[PDB]
């Protein structure tokens, strides 16, 4: 009918859900919660010069805010059935009073702003905006007018203006919000467009500092990889919009939006596995757990955050293509069926619109989609991601680009080596809580698995906070064809003179991993654990130890020749308070699995080679461990490290500098994989040190003719030999050439 009208009932559908049944679970608990703390609210409230609720004053203004967020509690009560007070007249007197008290006292035209931006321009309106959405019947036209002439007032046009400053990413997004609603309630056209039209710089990708990279990494506070977390807020935000606005004269039509719609496969579904979103992702959030500021006692974990960005996918999902939402329920739903951690169509901290949209998935025709088998490197922001039918892993490194590791706000104080290559990985099919139940608050924060670090002791937050500690290195990154991968980290250990090479290569049922070049002067011994896993409370997983191998039932084995590896296994108490300020002192204990390779005190160029086999069995293992022929090491040195893998056609090599292994040579730094198919071989090649110079490759194997190749890659001979000269940008492209062979 009226295209205002449209958009409000479209956007409370977007705000409170629509066509679910009140009466059944999880609906009625979460209704009547909302019931419960609307009348704890309503008894307190209490009008005053300088609040609205006692001990929340207007100054500091995070005190207006405050007020705003209780109405909104107040007028969900007020509207939704289930809560017990739905319709109630006395609770609708209450949010009036409220509404008209912080209108007369703060948050009006006259008030000329103080403090913190963002509770003015923010908080208050988005709130302010949804009362006045929810209440537009029962608010007169004075309230209405007053509501968007105050947004008006604290969010001009100008906040819509120049990109910069407080207004950019998930800031500018958060301000079209308001400015688009005013424009829905205070019937204004020209207010929706200038929404719509502010949300076009969002799209585009970055290739420095915050933002989406066009390799589908996610940075924030500059140097931190923040897709779990971060990608939450940037997906759901955009999702609100995208949805609200759609099918509507004020529909998103910039060619950009593509870019927000493709991240969501090609950004934020790799790094979700049976329904967690990977740690190496979540930055600082990784220690909060029990936070002592939530009533509802939820912990943060890698499955909570892991619930919020699958229920931010399934709000941007009504702003897209049918052909999209289709895919992506389907990934969803595969999700849904996985995740027996944190169940999610239970999930405590949904509030009812986002329960209704995943039982809207859930419930819907069509496949669960299994996770696909695959490789997805992240090189702008040091992170890559394996799947195979055995197992899941997700590595995190660290570069002159990115952070070892983010502490700030009490958060987070000894990740410092969460950027030390630290390999994490999942069994497929079995529970995934290995990062959830209690990892954090109780691992031994100086053995991370997969990392080589120094033992040196370091203080809290070593290195500064907000992501300034970053190793002084290029050559971080790798090679991949989206199905195998060789990736490299050059690592300067944090507050350390630790050095060391560091490879791995993603395989069919393993990952072989590389180390050379260790040296250290730090006085104590360096250590590369080959793993560490929790085996949760009183676990009694047997390890066998067979090869050169050890097997950890239930989760898989390590096959290390030439022998000295150690092993411990003990358990160990903490609690999330011990790695946040903010969290609580509730403690648990968990067993621990460690196992590890002593390289001395001050190696001088040590090295290692050793086999993770994630999801292998015990005899898979023992047979893997007895056979000499699968895998032959070309190259482990400090200045290239290389493998052969005959049952999968493979050469695969990480040049640190010029030179030559196996069949491969290189004028410089480089990541190269080449698969022989039969009668066909690719070539993949990127250059990590990303100086961009044009570099020559030659693979000695005749090759017959060439099929297909880059742009960026010319052929240089044939024949007796393959000779490419690349010119490799300056971001880690993967360049391909494939060619006929022999």
């Amino acid at each position: 009918a009226d295209p205002y009208d449209a958009l409000r009932r479209r956007w409370l559908g977007i705000t409170l859900g629509t066509g679910y049944d009140p009466a059944a679970e999880p609906y009625a608990s979460r209704l009547a919660e909302t019931g419960e703390r609307a009348r704890e609210h309503r008894a307190t409230m209490a009008p005053t010069p300088t609040s609205l609720w006692p001990g929340h004053p207007f100054d500091p203004p995070a005190g207006i805010t405050f007020a705003y967020g209780r109405l909104w509690t107040m007028t969900e009560a007020y509207v939704q059935e289930g809560t017990g007070a739905t319709g109630d007249p006395a609770l609708l007197a209450d949010i009036l009073r409220g509404l008209d008290h912080l209108s007369a006292t703060v948050y009006h035209p006259a008030t000329t702003r103080y403090g913190n931006w963002w509770e003015w321009q923010i908080g208050s309106p988005r709130l302010l905006m949804d009362i006045t959405a929810a209440l537009y019947d029962h608010l007169g036209a004075d309230r209405v007018a007053a509501a968007c002439a105050a947004v008006d007032h604290f969010v001009p046009d100008a906040m819509l203006g120049a990109y910069t400053g407080t207004s950019t990413g998930a800031n500018r997004v958060d301000l079209c919000r308001s400015v688009a609603l005013r424009g829905v309630l205070g019937r204004a056209p020209a207010k929706i467009a200038l929404a719509r039209d502010a949300l076009s710089p969002v799209f585009p990708y970055v290739t420095k500092g915050d933002g989406l990279y066009a390799d589908g990494s996610f940075v924030q506070h500059t140097w931190v990889a923040y897709s779990g977390t971060a990608g939450q807020v940037m997906l759901d935000g955009l999702g609100r919009l995208f949805t609200l606005l759609a099918g509507s004269e004020w529909e998103v039509t910039d060619p950009g939006r593509q870019l927000v719609l493709d991240s969501v496969e090609h950004a934020y579904a790799p790094l979700i596995h049976d329904g967690l979103v990977m740690d190496t992702v979540n930055g600082r959030a990784i220690s909060r757990g029990y936070l002592k500021s939530d009533d509802l006692h939820v912990m943060r974990s890698d499955h909570f955050h892991g619930q919020q960005l699958i229920a931010a996918m399934a709000v941007l999902a009504g702003g897209a293509s049918n052909a999209e939402r289709e895919r992506w329920h389907a990934r969803i739903k595969g999700w849904i069926e996985r995740d027996t951690v944190t169940p999610v169509l239970t999930a405590p901290q949904f509030p009812v619109a986002d329960l209704t949209r995943l039982h809207a998935i859930a419930d819907a025709p069509g496949e669960a989609a299994p996770e696909p088998v695959g490789h997805h490197l992240f090189a702008a922001m040091d992170r890559a991601v394996h799947r195979r039918p055995a197992f899941t892993a997700g590595l995190a490194m660290a570069s002159d680009r990115i952070a070892h590791y983010e502490c700030g706000n009490g958060e987070n104080p000894r990740g410092w080596h969460t950027g030390a290559g630290m390999l994490t990985w999942w069994a497929n099919g079995t529970r995934a809580d290995q990062y959830t139940d209690w990892f954090w608050p109780t691992v031994d924060w100086y053995r991370l698995p997969g990392t080589t670090v120094s033992t040196k002791r370091l203080a809290d937050r070593a290195g500064g906070e907000w992501g300034a500690p970053k190793p002084d290195v290029r050559w971080v990154g790798g090679a991949t064809d989206g199905e195998y991968a060789a990736v490299g980290q050059h690592l300067k250990g944090l507050g350390s003179t630790l050095e060391a090479r560091k490879s791995w290569f993603f395989l069919d049922d393993a990952v072989v991993c590389l180390g050379a070049g260790i040296t250290c002067a730090d006085g104590v011994p360096v250590e590369t654990v080959v793993d560490n896993r929790n085996l949760g409370e009183g676990g009694t997983q047997a390890l066998v130890r067979g090869r050169h191998w050890a097997h950890l039932e239930g989760h898989g084995g390590w096959i290390v020749p030439g022998g000295a590896l150690r092993t411990l296994r003990e358990d160990r108490t903490g609690a999330w308070s011990d790695i946040n300020t903010t969290s609580t002192t509730e403690r648990r204990t968990r067993r621990w699995q460690t196992l590890w390779l002593d390289h001395g005190t001050d190696p001088a160029g040590a090295d290692y080679v050793y086999t993770v086999m994630p999801g292998a069995s015990r005899a898979a293992l023992a047979r893997r461990a007895a056979d000499r022929h699968w895998l032959t090491v070309l190259a482990n040195d400090d200045r290239r490290q290389a493998v052969s893998v005959p049952s999968l056609g493979l050469t695969a090599a990480n040049f640190w500098q010029a030179g030559t292994a196996g069949p491969l040579t290189t004028t410089a730094g480089a990541s190269v994989l080449v698969r022989r198919r039969g009668r066909t071989a690719t070539l993949r090649v990127s250059e990590p040190p990303r100086t961009g110079e044009a570099l020559e490759i030659v693979w000695d194997h005749p090759v017959g003719a060439v099929l297909r190749a880059d742009e960026t890659v010319e052929i240089l001979a044939t024949g007796r030999r393959l000779h490419l000269r690349v010119t490799p940008g300056v971001v880690c492209t993967t360049h391909e050439c494939e060619v006929t062979l022999s």
